[PDB]
């Protein structure tokens, strides 16, 4: 342990999201040097990982499958940012709200799990797709008068430093977010255990296991679908919301699950070699609520499953 290689895309996201990893990095472990190396893209990176030229890559966490390839794990869930979808709108709406908008404006996104939720609780306004990056999407809002407003994560706007340019952040009730949105994953060789030791620092249990919930109810159901989750910790409980829309929204299933597990406080020695919970590796953290958090969103999955989920799902792709 002596030069830690930190491979990043050039991305000015990417970047971003990179720079505040190594920083907390760094924080714990300031007698360590850490090198940043810039180049599904994700497979250029994990070849990287994979020839040993760098020893980690961080990503947004809903951008990585639930099932990684061999020989590479999330070996890091750092603390959740603000998991919501936002409203953008045009230079001409301040103020303004999706609900407030007039009839058939147009709503920019290329999201299906946004427009198939959106469009069965606002069937007044056109959703569009609209093709860019969050420095080109905002341009095309403002530049032009295709859209009267965008829809995007609230954790990618904060991370640009653009928060101000939010003009509504959705609830639940409105539009669920992605499994995973607003967390990043550090990524890294499965087989790796010093790495994965010191990334280990960043686990936020909390976010794990919330996210070890969303992503099993996501692998279960078997980026690319009109699937949506909820979750929180409170008081000791664990709540799972999850739900299902055809392209269009008119079909929809959605339910709430929650079950008894504790956020574990303190680190423990555990259990090297144990199985990765889907495509993660949390060592230092308890096993049990992981395996708790896993069971509870193959439940949820089992649930909308017998409800018919499957079919909508053969005819929702993308
Ligand atoms: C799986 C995935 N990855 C990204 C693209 C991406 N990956 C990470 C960021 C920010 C949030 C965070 O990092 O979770 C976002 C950008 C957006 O969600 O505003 C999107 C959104 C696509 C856009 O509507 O055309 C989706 C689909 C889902 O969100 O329904």
């Amino acid at each position: 342990m002596r030069v830690i290689r930190v491979g990043t895309r050039k991305s000015q996201l990417a970047r971003i999201q990179t720079d505040s990893v190594v920083a907390t990095l760094k924080a714990s472990y300031p007698g360590l040097q850490f090198e940043i190396i810039a180049m599904l893209f994700t497979k250029e990176l994990e070849h990287a990982l994979e020839k040993n030229e760098v020893d980690l890559v961080v990503h947004s966490l809903k951008d990585l499958p639930t099932v990684l390839p061999p020989g590479f794990t999330i070996g890091a869930i750092c603390k959740r940012e603000n998991p919501h979808d936002a409203v953008v709108f045009h230079p001409k709406f301040v103020g303004k709200t999706l609900e407030t908008l007039p009839e058939k404006s147009v709503v920019g996104t290329s999201s299906l799990r946004r427009a198939a939720q959106l469009q069965r609780k606002f069937p007044h306004l056109e959703f569009r797709s609209i093709r860019g990056n969050l420095n080109t999407r905002l341009r095309k809002l403002d530049e032009q008068q295709e859209f009267s407003a965008i829809i995007l994560a609230t954790a990618g706007l904060q991370r640009m430093g653009w928060h101000n340019r939010v003009g509504q952040i959705l609830h639940p009730e409105e539009c669920m977010y992605a499994v995973g949105q607003g967390a990043l994953g550090v990524e890294v060789r499965a087989k790796d255990q010093d790495i994965l030791d010191l990334v280990g620092v960043l686990h936020d249990p909390e976010t794990l296991l919330r996210c070890i919930a969303e992503r099993a109810f996501l692998r279960h159901l078997e980026c690319s679908v009109p699937v949506a989750v909820h979750t929180a910790m409170k008081d000791g409980q664990l709540y799972l919301t999850g739900g299902v829309w055809s392209l269009d929204g008119s079909d929809s299933i959605q339910e709430t699950m929650q079950a008894t597990i504790h956020v574990p406080a303190q680190h423990e020695d555990g259990p090297e070699d144990d199985p990765q919970l889907v495509g993660i590796t949390a060592r230092n953290i308890p096993r049990g609520p992981q395996l708790a958090a896993q069971n509870l969103g193959i439940s949820l999955a089992n649930l909308l499953l017998s409800k018919g989920a499957k079919n909508i799902l053969d005819v929702a792709r993308q």
